């Protein structure tokens, strides 16, 4: 950016053997050094501590009417016997160089004098300059002007107050505020100018213009003047301060003399006399009050430093009236704010919710096209790019810098995106925390708009070796830029950035209970256990739970000739409606080991009715495979069989995994069991073991039992064949 | 916050049949519509269109120089022809009340008059005072107040040369700057005085001293002065405005009488005048300069247009100064913010990053104990108070608003000695993850104006003692640093900010592998494509194991034993595997799956998984040291190995992904690990071409597990030669 971008090193002044200036090498005149003033008044500089005058301008002996001789090498303290000890006062040594002193002199011809004096290391600089002794402007004027600039009810308002008040109070034919943007171009955003002169109002000018290094001087010394545009320069004498052999700064001193490049530029225009003051907001130059007079004009000093105080005055105000227009556009995207807050603040799904259009994040900001990017996926609402480009774009705005980025012009900012302006032309993307993994990508589309130039664009500052002639308007039509993101848009976006980002706090801790309780517990059930972190005694715990085991029977291997996609597919939709069943029943699936579940009921929580439960889920696991079936034979595949198998006993529970990486399981001889009962069915049956039926009460419905004896234990067991379950299930399998 | 809490709603002026005012309800005195005004002055009220006079003070005519009747009743118009066209141009209808505008009068048996005219609702207010012949030689006590302000070093000198100034503008004997802290207490910051008069400097003094309706009043209108603090009122006449027929609102206007009970605490405390100008910051009140004079004083109003511009300057000044302090503080802090900037920013595990003493979150806020809560559990550095007292502390600050909680003296916020003051951070919302700095108890005294907040109603007046009185404050911490806030914020930044990248590894882990290396991780990252979650059928190798008989020999110990020996033997278990490249795709009881080929495949799976279990087998005559130590029999492990085409995929549901194999290939690999015994590998012939010559055999069995149509050679794998060199021992 233009304006954050410290000047050039100047090259040497004149003086010193430096180049001549042009268009080419014009940001480089060191214009705070031109060892030369302006002739409306005298310049002494003196030796800090001694007071021994050093340089005088050329003009100084016969302004303060003495001879040259007596004035070189005399004391202040002799030519200034009062204000000699009051500048020592108020000018101390080692004080700032911005630190300014300001005194009336009761001089013996021609006279009153206006004495301004600041210290620059060892050296003091002295102004002089003719003044009343009488300020002309009265008390009121200034007063009135503060009370109207602070009721301003706008920033358009405020530009209107400033430039009608300045030149009410100076009488310059012309008093506009020249705003900068960010590449350092400006525009006359208000004007206050006398009966027939042209208007500048509403015209950009280049920010060649006014070079970076007057912009840095303007930010720290925030007024300069060219009081008459034809007059010659004054030379210090000697040119160089001889305390050090080297060029004397003058960029505080108001009578420094003004860039012959500039002296030229306003007389092309047209321009007798010129001042400015500098807006400075944030420690950044902000803008210009920028005035001008049809003929050569001395600003009384008095005046001037009422405009100085206009300026640290309207610094404040355009930040307050800045804020509170701000604040006014985001008040009417109120309700909508709050709506989108809510819904991002708390969602877990991301997806599902910020591409909701009763949601509308493509109205928040005004855009063509949005871009979601979640988890591993990304989609669009509206207008984008092709879908090869969106993931170019995605994958240029991971090498972004920070968490939001913002342009109305893409095409400059990223040149390989400059060909989907008709989509993507603007565009402000936000990071959900840092790295653009997760982000919202809002696109505006190229808006072709006129600018109106103050004679020339700023490809044309080189055309000559000097300033342009011509301010008239000159309009260019403007390529690859989008309707630019109010303030208010860049705000919102900050602020639902900040909500997806500290939504990432639930998002993590969510996931981070399935890895430990189970990979599809429910959200309810994972709310649940974050809220109850106690009782669950990972270190290790015996007590009842009832384990159920299901398997496809010879699907494995009929996957050997069906296409992966097939498989895969099948598998899908089989756990899908197996997972269904199990969630209603309350049951934690714990694996899907390749066809086969194992699902507990009594881990992670227990209660009184695990065994019913686990039998019901059993049954109706069954029944939902023929709903399965209906798709698996509707792909062409044969139907899927399936047996199951149920037990209830003593269990270890606990962190069955590693320290390190926990997982809340079961291990024992009742998990190995359930196992066993299961691979005695056949497809559609349910075998369970007694402690099951048992636990599971009356409402269990059986078919018909087996005595067995599995390998595995000491002696045989009963398993019993399950029918239904009654009140309130009510389920049955099919005979 | 008393500063951040409107007024209450004020009672009725006295005027009105409303209640005397004392300590009790002063807070509701309707100060801004007294009715009255100070005797310097005259005050008219005019119809805001037609000009016509309504109200005027008591003491107008010997002020205007005509009687009652020739100015009651007559316009504007007539009295000010030149002015009335102007103050209608500068005081539009509907325009803010703050707004003034000021004229100079010069009138016969007058003398000059300045005029200020300001507009509430429908109505002109206009304040006549003596002011002076204009003389000035130009604003050079501004401009050289306007320099020094600019470049005062800090906020302290900022005061310094504020204060300064005004004294030496105005001659008032005393000149504060105070500056009000979020209880609404204030303190003198700065103080120019007569070497005679007491000093203030230092001192703190109660909310309730310029209660929360003068406060509001003071944010609005920036200057209020009493200029003879014996002075009577002047009533206005009529009392009520008759447009309305109520009170006339005089905030607005500088003459406004000034509250009785103000009145009597300046007398208490010995002023004769008094003056204050506003400073006011981002639309809050800021601070006052505040003004005494031991006897009486009428500013004329030209040079309290001076201190209007000063309190604007300073206004801005005050800004820039703090936030300079500010940065002044953290430059000294950079390299140590930078260092703890960069390891919470890519932190994937912060327990173990956070609590390093090298990193030094304890020094970075200079604290004596830090509480550091992530993922499950929480960790303390330095002096903390005990576990039940954080765990009460870490229940209590999700009770708290915000995502910083700051404080330094928590006994005040939470009811319930390491600890008198915090600071806390939620990384995320809600306090699910946070870091809380705790500092312990700062025995200061502080130095009040006479009498703590305590003794505000002691009795129906003000108070009449305004002497040091020093208060021993308990419960208290040394207060957090501005920069110490701004350092907490900025920390709480990076680490949510880092929530991110931690939750794209735990999703990635999640769906391909539990125990995964956080560096494959990475891998699966930067090349997501071609994993084909539809479908695939690719060659893996498949590694099973099991403790046998574990799970019978369980039945008979302590549930804590079991979860002890799986956690310890897992543990190297997967040690081994990593080592290995393997993915641990379950831990099956006491069972382990291991799949070398998914997610990602190299050309060694094979040959990998040989060497792993051979190590595997090795390995576990260092957990059967432990298992042994602990009083219990030693595990026995076999091992199964397979390599074959499988399909790949999304295996689990549409809506939780998990990337899985399934074939008779993975189903084969359990049956040749049952053929094993104690101490042994098995595996298929498959494997063993792919793994090459390298792997070292014993015997050969041919075996054909039902399910499988055709006989199958498995190997009796004795070792592993270079690079591995493992042997099983023998
Ligand atoms: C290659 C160098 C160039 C150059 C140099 C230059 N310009 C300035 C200072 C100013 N230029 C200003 C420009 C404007 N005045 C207007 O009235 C408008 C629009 C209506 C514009 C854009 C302004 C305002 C200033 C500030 C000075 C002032 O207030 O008069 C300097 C610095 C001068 C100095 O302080 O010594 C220099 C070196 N101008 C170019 O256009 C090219 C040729
Ligand atoms: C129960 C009511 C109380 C009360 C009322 C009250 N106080 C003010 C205004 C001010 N009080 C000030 C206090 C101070 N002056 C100092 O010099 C110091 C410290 C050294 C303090 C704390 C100040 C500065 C003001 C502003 C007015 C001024 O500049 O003099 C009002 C409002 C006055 C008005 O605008 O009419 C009221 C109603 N003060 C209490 O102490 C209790 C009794």
């Amino acid at each position: 950016g233009a304006m954050a971008r410290d000047p050039l090193p100047f090259f040497p002044p004149l003086y010193l053997g430096g180049p001549e200036i042009t268009t080419e090498n014009c940001e480089r005149e060191p214009i705070h050094i031109p060892g030369s003033i302006q002739p409306h008044g005298a310049l002494l500089t003196a030796d800090g501590h001694s007071g021994e005058v050093l340089q005088m301008s050329l003009n100084a002996a016969t302004f303060l009417g003495q001879e040259p001789t007596v004035l070189r090498g005399q004391t202040l303290a002799a030519l200034l016997p009062e204000q000699w000890p009051a500048l020592q006062a108020a000018l101390p040594p080692g004080c700032p160089d911005a630190l300014q002193y300001r005194a009336t002199l009761d001089w013996p011809a021609a006279g009153h004098l206006s004495l301004t004096v600041h210290r620059v290391g060892e050296l003091l600089i002295l102004e002089f300059e003719p003044t009343e002794a009488w300020d002309s402007t009265g008390p009121h004027a200034l007063r009135n002007a503060m009370f109207a600039l602070e009721s301003a009810p706008n920033l358009r308002a405020l530009a209107e107050v400033a430039t009608q008040t300045v030149r009410e109070l100076t009488g310059f034919d012309r008093v506009m505020l020249y705003k900068f943007a960010p590449d350092a171009t400006g525009e006359v955003i208000a004007e206050a100018r006398r009966e027939g002169l042209h208007a500048f109002l509403g015209h950009r000018f280049p920010a060649s213009d006014i070079p970076a290094q007057a912009r840095a001087l303007y930010t720290r010394h925030l007024l300069r003047l060219t009081a008459d545009t034809r007059a010659a320069a004054v030379p210090l004498d000697p040119v160089l301060n001889p305390q050090t052999n080297a060029p004397t700064p003058l960029g505080g001193a108001v009578l420094r003399a003004t860039s012959p490049m500039h002296m030229q530029y306003l007389r092309n225009m047209g321009v007798g006399s010129s001042l400015s003051v500098s807006v400075v907001v944030g420690g950044q130059l902000w803008g210009l009050i920028a005035c001008h007079h049809q003929t050569p004009y001395v600003l009384p000093p008095d005046l001037r430093t009422t405009l100085e105080y206009l300026g640290r005055l309207l610094s404040l105000q355009v930040q307050v009236k800045e804020a509170a227009d701000v604040a006014a556009f985001r008040q009417s995207l109120r309700e909508h704010h709050a709506r989108v807050a809510l819904a991002a603040a708390h969602s877990l799904s991301p997806h599902d919710t910020l591409s909701d259009p009763a949601l509308d994040l493509l109205g928040l900001m005004r855009a063509g096209g949005l871009i979601l990017r979640f988890e591993g996926r990304w989609q669009t609402l509206g207008e984008v790019p092709p879908a090869p480009a969106v993931d170019a774009l995605l994958a240029w705005l991971e090498t972004q810098p920070g968490a939001l980025v913002q342009t109305d012009a893409l095409g400059q900012l990223w040149p390989a995106g400059a060909d989907l302006a008709p989509s993507a032309a603007g565009l402000l993307a936000i990071s959900v925390g840092e790295g653009w993994s997760e982000c919202l990508v809002w696109l505006r589309p190229e808006l072709r708009l006129e600018v109106a130039w103050g004679g020339a664009t700023p490809d044309q500052a080189k055309d000559d070796l000097g300033p342009r002639h011509s301010f008239d308007t000159y309009l260019e039509e403007k390529r690859g830029y989008a309707e630019p993101w109010h303030p208010g848009e860049i705000e919102e976006a900050q602020d639902l950035r900040d909500t997806l980002t500290g939504a990432l706090g639930e998002r993590l801790s969510v996931i981070r209970v399935r890895n430990t309780f189970g990979r599809y517990l429910t959200d309810q059930v994972v709310a649940t256990l974050l809220e109850n972190p106690e009782g669950l005694k990972m270190g290790g715990d015996r007590r009842p739970i009832t384990i159920l085991t299901s398997d496809l029977r010879g699907f494995t291997s009929t996957s050997e000739g069906l296409n992966p996609e097939e498989v895969v597919k099948v598998l899908n939709i089989y756990f899908g409606k197996m997972a269904d069943v199990i969630t209603h029943h309350g049951g934690t699936i714990d694996k899907f080991m390749g066809d086969g579940i194992l699902v507990l009921f009594g881990a992670p929580t227990s209660q009184q009715d695990d065994a019913l439960r686990a039998v019901a889920c059993g049954v109706e696991m069954q029944l939902a495979l023929r709903e399965v079936n209906q798709q698996v034979t509707g792909l062409g595949l044969q139907p899927l069989e399936m047996g199951i198998g149920i037990n209830t006993g003593e269990v270890v529970v606990g962190n069955i995994g590693s320290e390190k990486r926990t997982k809340y399981g079961v291990v024992g001889a009742q998990v190995n069991l359930t196992y066993r009962i299961e691979s005695y069915t056949t497809g559609g049956q349910i075998f369970i073991s007694s402690t099951t039926l048992e636990a599971a009460g009356d409402r269990v419905h059986v078919n018909g039992n087996r005595t067995v004896q599995p390998k595995g234990v000491k002696d045989p067991v009963v398993i019993w064949d399950v029918a239904g379950v009654g009140e309130p299930y009510n389920l049955s399998l099919a005979v």
